[PDB]
């Protein structure tokens, strides 16, 4: 449970990447692909790129990292509320994708990054607290269902 001030602080921080969802979607991915290159072996789409310049030119890359912020952007914005818009997430990533939790941990430290980067100094440390404890949350209620399928 994030306080009603620390989901304000999230929502808050999350108007800055709808202002440019492609460009943090893209830098989120490359970021998550170049530190944990195993990831990229979850995408047939794009197990072919080798070098962050690849990653950076392609346009199918700024696509998934547009359509994998608008779900979490639409998860966060239910402050927790999320049951429903999580089950199918859940459900695919487990028995089809086969995502390890570990992964979304990894995503998640990576959005923080990413953040820094195109934010220095108009990043907060309550901001980067709430931003945290909510990806945290999100992850955890994950990890629930994730049991629950035994993944």
């Amino acid at each position: 449970g994030l306080s009603d001030g620390e989901w304000q602080q999230v929502l808050n921080v999350w108007g800055k990447v709808e202002a440019d969802i492609a460009g943090h979607g893209q830098e989120v991915l490359i970021r998550l692909f170049t530190g944990h290159p195993e990831t990229l072996e979850k995408f047939d789409k794009f197990k072919h790129l080798k070098t962050e310049a690849e990653m950076k030119a392609s346009e199918d890359l700024k696509k998934h990292g547009t359509v994998v912020l608008t779900a979490l952007g639409g998860i966060l914005k239910k402050k927790g509320h999320h049951e429903a818009e999580l089950k199918p997430l859940a459900q695919s990533h487990a028995t089809k994708h086969k995502i390890p939790i570990k992964y979304l941990e990894f995503i998640s430290d990576a959005i923080i990054h990413v953040l820094h980067s195109k934010h220095p100094g108009d990043f907060g440390a309550d901001a980067q607290g709430a931003m945290t404890k909510a990806l945290e949350l999100f992850r955890n209620d994950i990890a629930a269902k994730y049991k629950e399928l035994g993944f």
